[PDB]
């Protein structure tokens, strides 16, 4: 069947692992996954196509990795994640994007901008701020909560839908 | 007379000590109180009741304490302080609240959200952002300046008024 | 001819050196100038006056300097620079201003507030936030991009125009 290789990136603590686990295992982890990389697989039907999603969950740049860029090199599409209550994580997105563009040696890589932790009220990144950033990249902006599940499927499926346009 | 045990918490440098000293001693300290805990008492009439306010001034989580949580355990109400020119301090509030909820073993603790340094123009937390957070907690939001005294009495007296509802 | 002594200050990474090089050498440096101080000169006609601009490019407070304040002491006007995608750099402005006021031993020093990196879409300091800060200081706010050249001449020439009022 059709395999889609997705990679999740973004600043430490934004909820990359929580999002991925919510998608795959349908529960919210309130704890912090100490791993720097992990891999997941989900067989799912997306718009009438039976798909195998291979998802590489990476750690934030704050942590040293084994083979980060080599692992990332294999990705077909990227979720670029920040948290809506963490302004620095939003500001950091541009460096994550630059890293992707370098590692894929292309300025035209399928991507979705994801504002996570939408269940929290201490919001410091307003939706319209994130919409501007996504517009500058020519990509969609989607908000998620790994806690409540809001947007989680939207985010990953939207990324499959971006890959299918490229 | 009636004693109210108040605790001031929040990120380093937000003005917890300055606020407390303004309330008690009616002056503004432009310097940084190096202490990690200190205690104050003020006999005051609040809405026609003669009250003794006992106020524990704590340091931000960035500094190690002796008995922080044990000391905090004794509090009847908490001022959760951030500074309007310090977005991270606002983002940190939720962890302070979580610490309180743990230490009091309750999700229903009297609290007031306080945005300090309202005399400064480098504002990065807008009033309506802080109002949202306070609304999510079911508590009032009040802005203060330890420098000009704006709001300082409002903040502490409002907290006494919250304790009286619980 | 008339010499104007300008000093560029602000947080690390905001683009102080990039701005100065764009003005003097008409190109954008995508790399990071490792120096902690450097000096530039440009002979230019500003509003019909032949001027020599002497510009001291300083490093952010995060880096230790030789003679920072002594060097700064010699300045007639200051560009106080933050980046529009770096909320902390904006919050830091007030300390830069305080340092200037100390070193010049005056509360009436010619200054311009500069929001750099206006070519970037990950904006977290809105124009109206920066306009408030500049208004509190009684100084102009100008946005720049060292990359595209937008505003760069405006910023420096505006500062010459402030010095001429003092
Ligand atoms: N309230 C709330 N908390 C979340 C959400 N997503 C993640 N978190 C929390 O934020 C913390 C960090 O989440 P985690 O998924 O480990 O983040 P990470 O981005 O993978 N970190 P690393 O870069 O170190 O791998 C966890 O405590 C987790 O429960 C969310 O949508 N809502
Ligand atoms: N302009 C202004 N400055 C304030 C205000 N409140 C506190 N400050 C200043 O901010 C600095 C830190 O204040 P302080 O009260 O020591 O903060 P703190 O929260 O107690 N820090 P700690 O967590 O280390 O105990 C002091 O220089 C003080 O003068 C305010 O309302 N306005
Ligand atoms: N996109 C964009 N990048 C900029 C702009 N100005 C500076 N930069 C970038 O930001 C990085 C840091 O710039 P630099 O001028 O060295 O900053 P600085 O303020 O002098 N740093 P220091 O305090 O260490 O001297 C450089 O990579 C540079 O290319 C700008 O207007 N737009
Ligand atoms: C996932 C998360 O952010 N938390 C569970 C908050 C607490 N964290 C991160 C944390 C880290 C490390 C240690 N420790 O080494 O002892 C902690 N002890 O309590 N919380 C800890
Ligand atoms: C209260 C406050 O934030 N200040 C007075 C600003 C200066 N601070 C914090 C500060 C700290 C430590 C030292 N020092 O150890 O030498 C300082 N020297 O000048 N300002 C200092
Ligand atoms: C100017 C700038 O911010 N950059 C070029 C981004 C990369 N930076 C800052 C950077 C710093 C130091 C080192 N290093 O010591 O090896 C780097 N190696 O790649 N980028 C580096
Ligand atoms: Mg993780
Ligand atoms: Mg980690
Ligand atoms: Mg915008
Ligand atoms: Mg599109
Ligand atoms: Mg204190
Ligand atoms: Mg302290
Ligand atoms: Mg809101
Ligand atoms: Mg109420
Ligand atoms: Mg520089
Ligand atoms: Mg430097
Ligand atoms: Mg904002
Ligand atoms: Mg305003
Ligand atoms: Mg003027």
């Amino acid at each position: 069947m059709t395999e889609y290789k997705l990679v999740v990136v973004g600043a430490g603590g934004v909820g990359k692992s929580a999002l991925t686990i919510q998608l795959i295992q349908n529960h919210f982890v309130d704890e912090c996954d100490p791993t720097i990389e992990d891999s997941y697989r989900k067989q799912v039907v997306i718009d009438g196509e039976t798909c195998l999603l291979d998802i590489l969950d990476t750690a934030g740049q704050e942590e040293y990795s084994a083979m980060r860029d080599q692992y990332m090199r294999t990705g077909e599409g990227f979720l670029c994640v920040f948290a809506i209550n963490n302004t620095k994580s939003f500001e950091d997105i541009h460096q994550y994007r630059e890293q992707i563009k370098r590692v894929k040696d292309s300025d035209d890589v399928p991507m979705v901008l994801v504002g996570n932790k939408s269940d929290l009220a201490a919001r410091t990144v307003e939706s319209r701020q994130a919409q501007d950033l996504a517009r500058s990249y020519g990509i969609p902006y989607i908000e998620t909560s790994a806690k409540t599940r809001q947007g989680v499927e939207d985010a990953f499926y939207t990324l499959v839908r971006e890959i299918r346009q490229h």
